[PDB]
């Protein structure tokens, strides 16, 4: 087991590590729109999606892995009207990075988010 | 890593796959409530945990495996007060499959599902 | 697959187990802050924090595993604005049990839990 960091993702600031490399598969911590290089969250929610996926990212490339070496990944929204939005996002977000195929996915409608943000999302990597 | 696909399962017609093989691990995606052959969404909470588990099934039986090698299951539900009728069938479907145990599991109450039904069901199978 | 259970995690009345151990991992089932010894649920929520972290610890020890081998939870909470109590104690726990690291986490606020608990923890450990 090792810890994953990077100053490409938002710092943990409290009880959390941001991911955890397993030697087969990595693990990422519930990553929110937080952009690391000010500590804030863009207001739209197209951008918070770009910013979660990309967060997502730099955890799981920490690791050693990449954007295709992700398997599953859960996505938690503040508001499903939203969806069409977000899967736009999601999408495009994987085209652009050449992956072979999506991963599996699971989204929901949360109640509330940390930091009232609009999307949080965890993902699985596989080496 | 395999992609799973059948058409016993709704058809992914956005950004993922039904579920994925690891080797050692199937995972599926979150199914929701929605009959493969005629894209509709039974009314009643019961039809819909019968038709999100069946839809389960496709999907871990298109990687070789089956009901009994689920072991965690996450039930995300719209209402919390149908958890009588949602355990009923629940425990119903995976009697009927004479599974040795029960899987583990987690379920909670969201606050909204894609195409607003009433739950969606992600499962964890090892071979 | 081995099924995981201890008289000191809330007893599983309903179609479900405890826990799971796969061998090289081992997942727990959602745990709702219940005290297996009396079968009741504390008012406040920084006791129902401790209730349901030791009882995810009672599953994981079943296995044979210790708190230090938790590597990702996930956490539920009725609300958000009870996450500097959450938080608190959930730190204090991983630091009395003289972890090398935290474990990776997510966290959401959800519109209801079982038995309307405040919080549910699921987490993954590894052998
Ligand atoms: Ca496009
Ligand atoms: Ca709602
Ligand atoms: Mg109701």
């Amino acid at each position: 087991t090792k810890v994953l960091h990077t100053d490409s993702a938002p710092a943990a600031i409290g009880p959390y590590i941001q991911g955890v490399d397993l030697g087969n598969m990595v693990l990422t911590s519930g990553q929110i729109p937080v952009n690391p290089a000010t500590g804030e969250v863009p207001a739209d929610i197209a951008a918070q999606a770009r910013q979660s996926l990309d967060n997502v990212k730099a955890v799981v490339e920490a690791s050693g892995l990449t954007v295709g070496d992700i398997v599953k990944m859960t996505v938690f929204v503040k508001d499903l009207n939203d969806f069409g939005t977000v899967n736009e996002v999601y999408g495009n977000f994987f085209d652009e990075h050449n992956v072979a195929h999506y991963p599996a996915r699971s989204c929901v409608e949360v109640a509330r988010l940390p930091k009232d943000v609009g999307i949080e999302i965890e993902a699985i990597a596989v080496r």
